[PDB]
Parts: structure tokens; sequence; C-alpha cells
């Protein structure tokens, strides 16, 4: 006997999975209950969250608009063709220069689909170094020369790095490793980087060594959205990027590209692009993910996102300057973008130790690499998920005396019990001073509103 | 000023987004006042679709359940591990001698990732033919040499071919090329093949050879899960899959592999595999798809699905016995799993021209390569779709009555018009014999009840 | 202090290393007491040897003629001109269509330098198999994946076989390969063939596929040369070959490419070899092997050179009726070259044994794979050395006479002491019956001049 | 009618081939009637050129000593065996501890050979840049991104430059380099590099990046041997060379591995670097190269010879002290080898201009690159090929007042005429000046004595 389509297609999730309905609930409030500083991470809107859950999930949408394989997507080719004509405007691209390709399943897919199309394997690529701010994805090996990312293993890449004094991208560095190596792809962009780009300059050093450039402005997509950063569209050919960080929409991925005449002919992106997406590395899209995509493009290309990207920049800065103000280290002495990069070295801490007791205490935030490591001696922490529940300055100087406290009672465990991490972990079991710092933390995250579910109905205090 | 939380966070999507809320509203009604036939779609349950659309998408959790760079994963892991283990049991594999990695973004994705972690680059791959009913994720290139899949681009593959007489694999010709050109992977499963798999034959094939054996049960996981078919994993390495076809659940993919000692020294896939996703390939996994994937493999164990995996061989059988009962043939004769391979060069038609009148009356199949091609001849149709609604065998011989029809007025308009597709064309157009087979279509489809969404509720008739 | 010039550098080979002079000395005895029947060996003539070992060597002649990087390359120039003029007269083709590059150190960089010209890393390569007949530069790999070749090595080989019941190629299978692994070059040539090849159905089998077709005609050049046999430059675009076999010149190699106007565009294949050779592989030209392959060319332009191939045909031939007269089988039952392939599987006995027993006869063959072998079962007998001592039918059907009583003192060896390899030895020390087919051969080898030295002034007996 | 073997294989040179034999003796008045300064040019003993040619051109004797595919090496195994341990007692080497393979044709397949051996394909390789003194094998790519060697087409090669103000090496920017770059194999010694080099610093730099090092001391073979240079084999893993330079020996190539135990496990580079001479590179080792090297070896071997290798240290320092007394400028400002490296931008002039007017007065030298350059600006002069004559400190002195009068006739005309090549060139036609030089060349270089062969018994003047 088979189950009526009632019983187990419409009933509801609490009722046909108690466990992973119940674990939601825990994450929902988990995420409500803390300080979430992660600087990859937002809180995406319950318009986002309808779209992406919704019966376009069911459907096989192999191709592109137009040009399917399968019948029957008169409406998925309406939603995708709004998707990309939204990511267009939300991003200010005349449709005759630019075009995008949507069906990414994310940022890192998107990358390798950007790579194959431009680039035969084992052609070279430079990006940004991991341990100055870059990604993996923009290739990575080891000392020992374990070929870690995939880009590395088949493509060879070469990390340009920033100054090891000031943390700033080494220009004229870059542009030396350039003619040396002569890679045929260069990319700009990265996760924790706190200071701009000047694609002009990546033009000009990628006009030099005969090689494409791609900006992978996958953290500042949100500020790039608002012109609250460098438009890296000006001088670069492709552009790549998630879609779950600052621009506040679904985990998914877009594939930016010229199109037209070449400046003092013709592009020829589009067809690579579209085809190394599909039928070249990825099957049928992910349509829900690109219905949710449009509902947050159409968001990000309204004056209240402009507003919330000129918020982010402003708390990330209020937040440095607060931390500077106590004494403390970033690198570059500031932020241009969403986040700020804190140098614990000049403190005799590590990330890792600073990260564990913000956890205790519901402060997320992930140990980085600072310029000139050796074991992270830094941590990154970003303003767009805790600004997208209306946090402003003064709430964000406020998170800044929560991170002096917690460093602060770091500091006087690793006084009292040592600075090695069996002697320092000691410390932190059944410390009541932790648990006061926790308990103003849930306070303080208690006061705000949070997006994507109602609070009001959660099962969860 | 920015928006509050409340009005673009919290407010639902018919009112942020009236566009993409009708477009999706559209794409329901076109999903139940038609007939779905497409071998590689289904319906998802309600509870899935929650789970997919979900406060999980806001989390970052790159790693795996336990070693996670970042923290607040308490409950990421939970889900994750609950996932994992219900993907054991849903496919009845010991937690000792199979491990499973569910963090695939799609089956694309889990397929190349397979090949990443076993294999390097160039190395060779052995998958069935796209003709014979491969898949292009198995390898394909062109007669011109065209690299069409990235398995092709990255790897060197060679497809393998069914019977040019019989429909049937031919494993002694898989076994000759194998010898000959001597993969380091063998590539078992396909999208249109109608039969079941010699996993045994392809193991002695494999050891021949000194080849690994992957199985892409992707089609059949569902027919797996219920043991309906022949169970791969007591014979091969890997076995990847999707979970939105057969399986019911969501867009995801998923890799299983071997632990533990070797048969007649113990296997290393677990962290090959593992480091192939993250952090080689992917970025941050898709914990909503995860959640939802977790439900749909709790919902796959349970004892509805597995009277509906034998629902679905019912269904193809009896909707095979009642085309081959009116003159048509079919690739092998029959089917043994979800499918019908329908071969129309037998009738001077092509599937292109059957499967655009079908689209016509909303029956929705895709043109497909059959055996001996030389302009696809044949229609792939499958049966989980409308099983899912609770389709029994007289309800799909209705199906095959439909198509029956449906064929017989592509003969017609050829009959009058001719072999041009301009001229095919021409006889659609007004022609009143479609509309009552439409007609008869959406009156037929309208009958039975419709997961993921409730009927009663949706906004178009 | 240093030596005089007259000391070390005018002084006599035999005063200034009387070790490697006295060594020479019975390399020339062993060259001419016994019988050669190598089918890749030869004996040059002293001309060619005097041009070998000449001044030339002390000249550094980098790039091409009339394009050197350095001066003084005013007669290098004239001999190298020369010798590709006389390469191309002397396989009788017209200088608008042919060119060739003189340059190959040997035949295995000759053909690895056409390869790198016309192919990019990981291209794919077909050519006659091993144990077919085929040549390592063509392509090979173990059983169990080990890339022997370097041709396997840098690029993706697959041969393609003989019938394994006739012993010719099987055109029919070759085609089934070439359009399956759709290889970007198709090789043809072999080192153990006995039966001529056809071109025009590897021109066919290769433009089907979108194939270049190369043919290495090491083995037969001599024969190609004196129009004996078929000529592959009737269909092929590149014709590579080594100088010291059937040709009767020094150690080196050439490649023959096509040049103007392709048949119903131009044919670009001149620079691309050019270059090849250098900068891109070799260094500097080996001037005294060029001057020396330009004495040989004209040497085999001349008539004398075409009575000696078509003799070395009918001695191949004689010796072939002589040997199946007695009861012995052939590859293919005969012979349209240099050699013959003799099958010692009917006899219960392999090429090692027979092999051992003819070196300690001074009958120099070489064991060598048949088709269908599993330990190779048979030896390659050839006719260019013996036919350059003045040898005809009547004397090669006298070498078949010292073959058959060579195997059946063989058989009676393992009759008495058995199968096993370490048994069979046994019966070969102070044997009698081997010490006088020694003398006959001796005897019978002493009754023939000797190209390359004098024998009057040898050193010994 | 065929030719007997007295007619065609027994008849001189001077008669079977009139037009060979008598470029033959214009070139060998060449080599005597100027003055060859060359540095990579040397003249060999006649006791090398009776071996080289010699019967040892007719024997196939494919695979090792001891370890052949065919029997009748007997001879060649004690010639090649007298090969290698002349190889190694010439350069000072433990048998226990140092292996050598003396088949490479040449030295650019030593390299290749040796890059098989121990590198996959696309392994990482670094060595000196060409315009600052390196070789082509070593790797070089264009601006452009073009592969033009062999190198850099099967594997990634990244250049390291020298100073480019004091002219020597920079192992700073090497170590760098080598950190950044990560190769697997960094490759020491050059063409036209002035200084010794420290390889105990390259192995601290190979060392600190996981790096085999490999030394290609082609050019400086002869001082090696003598011990008049830095040995290599201190603290290299492979040793590559020619035999045919400063070595003084014939046209070949031999390659050094260390064996045994490792320093503070047993080294496996004996197996690879043979198997990959052959079967994977080369076919059959040319034995008469080997014989002619090993009568080198010996030599090289010599008292005689070690006053000769110091003899050509003393007559490059002689010359370069001649010509920076003049004014001129060298790179490094001196020589500790063979070659002095002369910068002729401060002069207004191209290496080529003052080529150009060298090789009209029988001057032999080469344009070459030099330390910042953008056209090569100097020439590179080398001592070996006319200390081999007898040239002492007073005759390169002699030399040196030449290339003053050379330089100075080439400013004198680039004066009149202008730096137009067409009005250079116009500065030679008729110009007495040059054939007055001319004149005292011819009657200086006729003063010495020649080796290779009789200048009493030669054809022209
Ligand atoms: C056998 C098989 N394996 C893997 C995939 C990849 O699924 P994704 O779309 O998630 O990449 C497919 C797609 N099947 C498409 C079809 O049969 O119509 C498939 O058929
Ligand atoms: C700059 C950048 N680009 C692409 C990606 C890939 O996104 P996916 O995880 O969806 O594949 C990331 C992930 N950034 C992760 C982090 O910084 O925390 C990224 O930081
Ligand atoms: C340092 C070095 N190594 C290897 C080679 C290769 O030698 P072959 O020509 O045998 O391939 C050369 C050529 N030296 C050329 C020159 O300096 O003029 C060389 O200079
Ligand atoms: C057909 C063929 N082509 C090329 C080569 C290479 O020649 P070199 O050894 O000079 O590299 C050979 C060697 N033939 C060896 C044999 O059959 O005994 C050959 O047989």
């Amino acid at each position: 006997h088979m189950d009526p389509v009632s019983v187990w297609g419409n009933t509801p999730l609490a009722t046909v999975d108690p466990e992973i309905h119940d674990l939601i609930e825990k994450e929902k409030r988990r995420q409500c209950r803390g300080i979430e500083l992660i600087a990859s991470e937002n809180f995406t809107s319950f318009a986002v969250i309808e779209a992406l859950g919704s019966a376009l999930t069911n459907k096989y949408s192999e191709g592109m608009p137009g040009n399917r394989y399968y019948g029957g997507n008169e409406y998925i080719d309406q939603i995708e063709n709004l998707c990309r004509s939204r990511a267009l405007q939300a991003f200010h691209l005349d449709a005759q220069s630019w075009g995008v390709n949507v069906q990414p399943y994310s940022g890192s897919p998107a990358n390798f689909a950007a790579y194959t199309a431009v680039l035969n394997p084992h052609d070279r690529i430079m990006g940004l170094d991991l341990r100055s701010g870059g990604h993996l994805t923009h290739g990575y090996y080891t000392s020992g020369g374990k070929k870690i990312s995939a880009t590395s293993i088949y493509f060879e890449s070469l990390p340009y790095k920033v100054n090891s004094t000031t943390g700033y991208i080494d220009y004229d560095r870059l542009e030396e490793k350039a003619l040396d190596f002569r890679p045929k792809l260069i990319i700009c962009g990265g996760s924790a980087y706190p200071r701009d780009w000047d694609y002009k300059r990546f033009r000009e050093v990628a006009d030099k060594c005969g090689a494409l450039l791609l900006c992978d402005m996958a953290h500042t997509s949100g500020l790039v959205a608002a012109q609250e950063v460098n438009s890296p569209f000006e001088y670069c050919d492709i552009v790549t990027t998630t879609t779950h960080k600052s621009l506040r929409g679904p985990r998914a991925g877009m594939i930016f590209y010229r199109k037209g005449p070449k400046p003092p002919a013709v592009y020829d992106f589009e067809d690579k692009i579209n085809f190394a997406v599909f039928p070249s590395l990825q099957g049928g899209p992910h349509n829900h993910q690109i219905g949710a995509l449009a509902v947050a493009l159409k968001q990000a290309a309204s004056p209240g996102f402009k507003a919330y990207a000129k918020q982010v920049k402003a708390n990330a800065v209020a937040l440095g300057k607060y931390l500077m103000g106590k004494g403390y280290s970033l690198v570059t002495g500031g932020t241009e973008n969403h986040l700020v990069l804190w140098d614990l070295r000049p403190l005799g801490l590590t990330g890792y130790k600073v990260e564990k007791l913000c956890d205790l205490c519901n402060i997320t935030v992930n140990k980085n690499a600072v310029f000139g490591d050796s074991a992270p001696g830094g941590v990154r922490i970003g303003a767009p998920a805790m600004t997208s529940r209306g946090l402003v300055e003064k709430d964000f100087e406020q998170i800044g005396e929560f991170l002096h406290r917690a460093v602060t009672l770091t500091l006087e465990i690793q006084k009292e019990h040592g600075k090695l991490l069996k002697d320092f972990n000691k410390g932190l079991v059944n410390n009541k001073a932790i648990e006061d710092l926790k308990a103003d933390v849930e306070k303080f995250s208690a006061l705000f509103d949070m997006p994507g579910f109602l609070v009001s109905e959660m099962k969860y205090k």
C-alpha cells in the first residue's frame, strides 16, 4: 500500500520529521540569540526563503532560456530571464556590454566554470594569496607542493601577496610576478582583505602581460551593487560572485561577462561561459535558487538596500575605530568595506584563542591569517549579518566593547594558566567571567529583529 | 533611511516580489495541469520543501561535522550527521563498510568530486555512451574531437556502447575496450537505459583491467533504496547519485564510498573524497539542501516509499506493455526500472516531432537517442513523477492511450503536410484534434493529488 | 705543461687508446665472422664512415641553412642543403610538395619531434601495437597501466592490432578504433611486420576520423627509396625514418613533410617541424651525421642500390620459402619486404630459446612477439645486413639450412633436457653439435666481402 | 646488377662523393684559417674521430650492458662499461655514490631524459634565464606566452635571473622564486655565465623548497673534470652534460646520478634515468659516439688535459684583462671559467654588428644577451677552441688586439654611415681596413697546429 499524497507529500515538516524540524528551530534560535560577525554570512529575507522553498525545485530546465533541452519551461525561462535582467540592472550594467549567467550552483562552481570557459587545462592563473586575504578557488597549494584547491590541480596557479608591513596589495610586486609567470588569467578580490581594489591598476598589469582580468566580488557584491566600493565592471573582463553574502540573497553564483565590441573585434565570452556551465560542468539548474536570486536582486536594487550597504561600511568603520581606540591593531589600520581584520599578534594571542572564547559568549568570528604569519594570528570580523538586523554604529561600538571584554578575558586566562593551548583551555571550564559576558551578549542580541522567519512564532524562546 | 527588518525581511514573497510570486504560481499550475513523464523529474514532499526553504541557508559550515573551520555549527553538525546516517540506512549500508558525503551541490558536482578524489588529471575514464543512454558527466566528446563534457576536458574518456541490435549493454565489447584502453575508472549507470545493470560483471571487468568501479545511480536511486533493482554497493567502490529523481528528495548530490578492510589492506576513499568536496572543489555546503535531504532520506526509508518504488516499476511496465500492444517498439522490448525508451524510427518519426506535439497537449517527455542513431529518433518516458501523484497501472495505461493518440495525430499531420519541419508545424496550428487531446489530458491530470503544495490554496484555477 | 697538438690531437687511435682500438677491432671481426640477421641492422659504406668521422663534428650550426645563429656555416649550409635535396630526390619527391628536415639525432628523436610539431601535450595517437609488430615510439604501455614509451607519457596512445589468426593488419578494426578513440595522429609502419602497408586505406581512415597520417618507414626506407614497396608519400602527411637500416646510411633521422597547396589552403607543416627540432627539442645538429647521410642518400639514388633493395626482398622471400618448405610457420605465410617473422609456437619453442642457441653459432636474430602471444614465441630475421655483403638467394637458402639445423638442435636439447629454461641451458654447455654448426657458420660467413672497413688490414683473422 | 662490396662499400669518400668530400675539405680549412671563439666549440682529437668513424655504427645494442635486447654485444658492452667507468673517474666520482648513463644522443636529449626520469608531465622546473646566460633546454618562453623550449612545453618552467646591475646570479631572488613557485627541479649551469656557481647555496635553496637539484655543466665539463671550477657533484642530485665542448670529446651527452645511501633511505635515480633513456625516449645507442666518448674521457683524465683546462682559464682571463685595459666592459668585470661576456651597449653597438664584422675577418664569435637587455647587446667569446691549438696568454692577448681593432673598425663604420643596418653594411663592402684585419688574422691563425686532422695532408692551401 502506497501512502496517499496527503500523508507523505502535503504533511508539514514538523510532523513528518520531528528531529529535523526541531534542529532547524534550534538553528533559528542560535542565529538570533548571539552576535554573528562572520564576514561571509548574512540573514536573507523571508521572501527569498519562500522562493527558495517552492515548487521550482521540481523542474528540469537543462540549457538556457529559449534553448532548453526539455519542454514545459514556459515560466522557468521567464523566471531566469527576469533573474539575469535584474542581475544586470542591480549592478548598473548596460545589456549591450554585459551578460550574466545565473546558473552556478554556488560561488566555487561559478569560479571553476569561468576558468573552464576561458582557459585550457594547466593554463596559468594568479590570485590573491590565502594568507594575504585571498580565497581557495583563486589557487592554493601548501609549502610541500600539495595542490589543495582544484584551481591549482587542473590549472597552474601562483599567488600574489600583500606588502608584509603595510598590509596593502603590492601592485609593484604583482606586476613583477605577472611578467615573470605570464599568467593567462589574473584574479582580483578576496575574503579577508579590508581595503578596496585598484581595478584600473589590475587592468594595466593584465594588459602588460597579456592576461584576462577576473574579479571575484563575492564578499563585496552588496557594496558593489550599491556603488559603495569600486566597481570591477569598469576594468575586468569577467566578474564572478556569490549571492548570499553582502548581497543578502540565496546561496548561488553568477558569472558576469563582457559583450559587444572590444575597446580600441567583439568579445566572445558569452558562448564559452554559457557552455562551460552547461553542458560542460553542471546539469540542470536549481530553479528554486534562481527564483530566490531574482527576489534578492530586486531587493538589492531598492533604495533601502543602498542605505543598508552604506550602513555596513559605517558599522565596520565604527567598530574598527572603537577597537583601535582601545589600542588594538587592525591590518592597514582601518577598513573601506564590510569587514575589519584584527591583528592579535601584538597582544601575544592567536586567532584561535580569541575565536574559541568568543564562540563561548555566542560571538561568532573566525580565526584568519594576517600578513607575515608563520597558527592564524588574527580574527576576521564582518558587519553585514548584524547590520541586516538593524544594528547601527552605536550598536557596533557596543559589539567592540564585547570584543574588548572578550580579549581582556582571553588575556587574563592566558596570564593565569599559560600560553599553552592545553593550559589555556583549562581556564574556560566553569569560568564565571565568560558566563557574564555570554549573558550580556544574548540580552543585547535579543533586542533586535530578525529577517527570514518571525521570532514571535519560533519554537524556542 | 534603511528599511526596517519587518518591511524587507519578514514581508511575504507575494508582496515583496509580485512578478516572481506570480510566475511560481503558474509553474505550480503547470506542474499539476498536465502529464509529466520526464524520467529525471519528480514531485518532492512539502516537508522537504519546508526544510529546503529555511534559515539553514544562512549558515557557513565549511568542512565536516566536528571538523569545521567556523564555530556555531552545533546544530548544523547534527543535521548533517543525521543526513549521512540516514543516507546509509536508506541504502542498507553498514557504517563500518560504507561512508557518504552529502555536501555535493548537485549530481554533476558529485561525479566530478569523485573523479578528483581518486584520479589525477588526464586519467582515463570509461562510461556509458551518450547515444547508448549514458550521461554527459560520464564523458562526452563529438565526432570532431570537441570535448563537450568537463569529464572529457580534464580527463581522457572513452565510451562503451550497447549492442546495436538488442539495445543491451555489450559486456564483451566493454571488457575488450577496458583491456585496450586501460581506464583508471569505469562508470556504470545511465539516464535512458531501460534495463538493470550487471554490477558483478562490471566488477570482473574492473578487476581484469585494474580499474576502480563507480556507479552513477542517480536515476534509479529510489529503486536502489527500496531494493527494487540491483544494488551497486555489492560490487562498486564508489556510488554517486542525485537526490531529486526517483529518490524524491531535493536537488543535491551524494558520494558513497567503501571503508574498512578490502575484500580478499584497507580502503582509503574516505579522506580523498571528503577532501575533494572541500576544500578542493566546493566552498560552504548548502545546509538547507542537506536538511531537506535528511528529510527525504527518512521518507525514503519508510514503507510507503518502498511501495512507491514498486509501483514506479509496475507503472513503467504497464505503460510499456500497453505501447507494445499497439505495435510500438521499445528498446530491449520492455523495462526493468522507472522508464521506457520508445524507438520511433520504425514509424518514420523523430523524437522531436513527437515531443513537440506532446508538449502542446501538456504531456512532457523528451526526445532521446536510441541505439543505432545517425536527430534523436526516440522519446524517453518516465514513471516517477506521475506515480508520486498516486497514479497506478490503470492510470498509466490511460497515459499510453494519450501517447497512442498523440503519435497517431503526429502521423496524420506528417501524412497531410510532410516531413518538413515547417510543413509539420503548419499542421499543429488551430489543429482541433490536438485541443481535444489537451482537454482530455488536463481533465485527466486534474483528477489526482499533488505533493509539495496544497492545490486548495494555489492562486491559479 | 700542455701536451702538444701532435701528441694528443694528431696521434692515431691505436696509440692513444689501445683498449678502445682493440675493442673496435674485435667488433669488426664479430661483424664479419658470423651471420647477422637483425632486420634493423646493416653494414654502411666506408665513404659514409669517412664523412661520419670527420672534422664536421667540430662545428656548431644551431638553426637551419641560411638562418643560423652563429657564423662560419658557409660549408655546413652547403652540406645540409645538399643532404636535404638528396633526401627528396632519393625518394622521388617534388620539392614543391615535400620538405625534409635532416637534423633528428636518430629515429626516436625524429618521431618525438614530429609529434611536438603537430600535436599538443596529451593529444591522442594511434600506432601499431608492439606485439603486432609495432614500435615503442608509436606508443606503448603495459597491461598494468605503466606508460613505457615517452609517446604514451606526454601523449595519449592507443594501439591498433593485427588479425589474431591471419597476422594481417585489421583495417576494419583500425577504423573502428579510430572512430571511437578519435586520435589526432595515426601512425603507420612497424619493426616486425612482414607485409606491405595499405597507405590509401590509412588515408581513408584518417580522413574519416579527422586525423593526421604519419608513416614511420624506418625499417623499409631503403625499399621505399628504390620503389620496391608501397610509397607512403602518396597518402601520408608526414613521413619519418631512420637512415641506418635498409637505407644503409649512418645512424640519424629525417622528417619528411608535405608542402604547398592541400588537395581538393596550403599545408603548414614546414615551420612547425623545423621549429620542433630546433629550438624546441634539439640543440646543434650533428653535422658529421648530416655529411655521412648526404653520402648515403647519393648512394641510395644509384642503380646499384635499387638492385640491392630488389635483392633484399628476393633474399627474404627465398629464405622464407626455404623455411616453409621445411615445415616452419611464418606470420602471414610469407613476406613482401626485408624480413620474415618466424612463428615458433607450433614447434613448442620460444623465440628466446632459438635466439640463444643461434647466438652461440654466431647467427644473430632477435626474439619477437607474434600475433596472439601471452615469452616471445617468434624470431625476427632480416635480409639487409647479409645482402650488403653480396649474398644472394642461394646463400640465403643456405642461411635457412643453418637456421633449420639450429632449431633442430634446439628441439633435441629440449627433448633431452626439458622445456624448463633452466633445464634447457644445461644442454648448451660443451655441446659439440653446436660447435660444428658455429664452425660451418664462420666458414660460410668468411666467404663474403665486408663494407665499411678493409678485411685485409683488420687486426683479427 | 648489384655493385660489388668493393665498389660501393670499400671505396674511399673522395671517389664515392666528390661534392661532400670537397665540402668537408673546405670546412677543415675554415676551421684552421681563422680564429674560432665560440665558447661552446672545440677541436677534438684524431683518436676520437677515428673511434667516431668506425664500424661501431653498425651495431644495435638497445638496453644496457649486460641487459641488452639483442645478442652479439660482447664488445659493445665492454666499450660502454669502459666509457661509464672512465666517465666516473674523469670526474673523480666514487662508483658506490655515482652512476652515469652515456647513451644520450646529445646534451639536449640528456636533459630531457633527466626530466622524464624524475618528473611527471607539467612538473615545475626552474633554470637560469636565457637573457641572464641560461640555455633553452632549461626552460624558455617568450613574453607573449609562446613556449619555445620543449622543457616549457611538457613542463611548467620559470626562470631565475641575475642581478640587473652586477651581472651575478641573484641567489636571494632565486630563493624567493623557489619558495613562491615551489619547483620540483632546480637547474644550475648555463651557456654564457662568466662566473662560477655556488652549488652549496643552490643546495640550501633546493632543500628549503623540497626540490631536486640538477646541474647542466655542459660548457664547463672540461674544467669540472680537471677540478678548475667548483664541482656540482658535491651538492647536486643529477649532473648532465655535453661532451664536445670544454671536455673536448665527441658530440654526445651524459647523465650522472647519485646512488647509495642518502645524506642525513637510498637514492633511486639509477633505474629511472636508465629507463628514461631507453626504452622511454631513445632507441638504439650510437655506439660509435660512445666509443669516441670513451676515448675522450681517457684523454680528459690525462695530465695534459689538466694543464689544458688550466690554460683555458688563464687565456680567458688574459683576454678579458686585455679588453678591460682598452676600456671595454665585461659582465661581472672578469671571468672565472672559459669565456668572457662583452657588454657592447656602453659603446653604442650591438652584438650583431660586432659579430658580422668579426665574421668577415674570420673571427667567429656569437652575439649574446647581456643582463638588462630589451637585439642582443653583447658578444660571447670562448677560449677552449683556440687553446686546443696551443695558444697561450700572449696569443690570446693578440686575439684581444684583433677584437680591439675589429670593434674600432665597427665604430668607424657606424660613425661614417650610421646605425642603420643597410648603412652599416654599406661600410663593409670593399673596406680595405677589414681586409687588412682578415689578412692579419689568417696569417696569425696559420702559425698554430690543429687537432683532428693533419694539415700537411689537407686538400686546401
Ligand atoms: C545519471 C545522471 N547522473 C547525474 C546527473 C546530474 O544531475 P544534476 O542535474 O543535479 O547535475 C544526471 C542528470 N539527469 C538529467 C536527465 O536525465 O534528464 C543524470 O541523469
Ligand atoms: C571571495 C569568495 N569567492 C567565492 C567563495 C565561494 O562561495 P561558496 O561557499 O558558495 O562556494 C567564497 C567563500 N567564502 C567563504 C568565507 O570567506 O567564509 C569567497 O569568500
Ligand atoms: C649549457 C648547455 N647545455 C646543453 C646544451 C645542448 O648541447 P647539444 O647541442 O648537444 O644539444 C648546450 C648547447 N650549447 C650551445 C651554445 O652554448 O652555443 C648548452 O650550452
Ligand atoms: C620502425 C622504427 N622507427 C624508429 C626506430 C628508432 O630508431 P633509433 O634506434 O635510431 O632511435 C626504430 C628502431 N628499431 C629498432 C629495431 O627494430 O631493432 C624502428 O624500428
